[PDB]
């Protein structure tokens, strides 16, 4: 019941197919760097914005009116999941996200909802997705998303961001069983949520393991990787059983250089990269099968439009014209210039075509 | 004029020689995890502690009374250099280091001292070094240290820590010339400071590029690597001209997985590693010449003493018995248990001997 997709370059690249140019989108393309985003967000408090389908739809569409991006990503927040699990969150503008009552001991898991009921608590996200898919009218694909189990665990235990994740890693080392219990609750809530996002209209899904870097290989393979593999396996299985077509799935492990090899075998069509991994080395690590996404340093956007063009040209030369979706190595920062974001988008389109003809 | 060194295992490993066991030390071994450190530090404000030779000497010796560490590192702070350069710093316990008036525009470089006069401003550090070298009475080598140019630049421009280094990276992209000017001022101040540390008694030097990870390969090679190479070249040159023996130099680029290959050719005897780089991959990157230092996840110390022993055994199996100095992948955290630090030290000694016999 949705408009037929007109530009599917993003999906074709995600599946590994040859395309006429490299598709490009930007993490946080709906963000504070756009004045219109700030104005729309000023209408209510953060989570009240996430709960209004029209407001999410509007924020999602704003970057598309400025730039010819090849995908839209639904406006929402990864913290909606721990909130639907029963945790109270606050988004204080100066600080960032906060859980005044973080999980600290094993007994604290008792206050969480059964993960099976989370998707019903997240109906507002499904509404925003259906609405935006209708309003996009098939212009480009709509990407749905959620935080990965370990990363969500970090927010729940730390109560917000952290430079070391010492409290959450302390849980991995001192409370391994409780840790697995929590990661499994998170996985069991994420699967039906992600499946519901596709049922509502999402055409691709991205799992954000933004806090992967704090773990080295060993802890990552024990506590992050199994759940990352499970999410993809179970989402595809449920979509099949429901009669729907699976969608391409992207795993983004920020600062996860050490896990690229396992990630390329984790059941995701696309492996997203941060800007610290040289494209050619990433290609060696992942192989010739998966599609890579990324990975320009977001701060490169502070350089002139002309320099941005050169940096993009070099990035595309390293990735090559196959199995690649362009994006930054992390989300856009609040003080970046919309014109520089436009320069980024245009350079990818221009240089990827030159690189094929 | 100093006591002859009794245990030189650390220096022999640093130079790449075979030793009977693997020497081990810990970044922040003089730190808040020790109750005696907190008590000694409570006597005065942070920088007043750094300025008292006896207080620095005492803090340096405290961990050695608890554990048979193979090296001592002088108690000081990397921020003493920008302070001697003319910047006002404050060490507020709740927050951390702070420069209320950070460098933000190019003209702000005019308030800094000529780097040639910095070493005279840092005479108190030379005094603490001479004093501790005397009091150690040759028990183990004394390591001197400083922050690397890029990392010091980050504190000067950001005014403290940051999860993105967006202001400092904005300087790299928008003010490249001013950036090089500042990095060169920092290099020109670090060289005579590090040379003075050895003249005062330091037997090894470690340069802490703690904020390397925010840069990817390209920016790192343009702005961090040249100055890192220059520091080692010029320090060795000045020591030679002065009639002194150069000392082994360690370059520690935290989150610098992408630069290991260049770092191994940067003129340092030892390349320190964070815990995210698997030891075997680090060995492939650096080659068979340089000594590696590291790299246990500091949070591993939250595990039981018995688990710490196994994790250490595995770490040593990966590094192998040659060209290796054991250490954590970053400094000890304030809430770690001194007994677990002892367990770490003992496991390295025990397992490295088993691995040779």
């Amino acid at each position: 019941g949705f408009p037929e997709l007109k530009n599917d370059t993003f999906l074709r690249a995600a599946w590994g197919e040859e395309t006429d140019y490299t598709p490009v989108w930007c993490m946080r393309q709906a963000g504070r760097y756009l004045p219109e985003f700030r104005e729309t967000r000023a209408a209510q408090d953060f989570f009240s914005t996430c709960r209004s389908p029209e407001a999410c739809c509007e924020l999602t569409l704003q970057p598309l009116r400025r730039f010819p991006l090849d995908a839209a990503i639904i406006f929402s927040d990864i913290l909606v999941v721990p909130q639907a699990l029963g945790m109270e969150v606050t988004m204080v503008p100066g600080k960032g996200p906060s859980f005044p009552e973080p999980l600290r001991e094993e007994q604290d898991l008792e206050r969480l909802r059964d993960p099976e009921v989370v998707a019903s608590e997240l109906g507002y996200v499904f509404q925003a997705i259906t609405l935006t898919r209708q309003r996009l009218a098939g212009r480009v694909p709509l990407i749905g998303f959620a935080g990965a189990p370990w990363t969500l665990m970090t927010y729940m235990v730390e109560g917000g961001g952290s430079s070391t994740m010492a409290q959450a890693k302390r849980w991995l080392y001192q409370r391994p069983q409780a840790s697995h219990q929590l990661l499994r609750i998170l996985t069991d809530a994420l699967v039906p949520y992600l499946v519901g996002q596709v049922v509502a209209g999402a055409q691709a899904l991205q799992l954000f393991e933004s806090h992967a870097g704090h773990l080295g290989p060993q802890l990552f393979n024990k506590f992050a990787l199994p759940y990352i593999r499970d999410v993809a396996k179970q989402v595809k299985a449920r979509l099949r059983e429901a009669g729907l077509a699976p969608v391409p799935m992207i795993i983004f492990a920020k600062d996860g250089h050490f896990a690229l090899e396992e990630l390329a075998q984790a059941g995701y069509e696309v492996v997203g990269l941060d800007w610290t991994v040289a494209p050619k080395k990433a290609r060696e690590c992942v192989g010739k099968t998966v599609t890579l996404q990324g990975n320009l340093d977001p701060c490169a956007l502070y350089a002139s439009e002309e320099e941005i063009g050169q940096l993009v040209k070099q990035m595309l030369d390293d990735f090559g014209p196959h199995r690649y979706i362009a994006n930054l190595g992390h989300g856009l920062y609040p003080d970046m210039d919309p014109e520089h974001v436009g320069a980024f988008v245009d350079a990818v389109h221009k240089h990827s075509r030159l690189l094929r003809q």
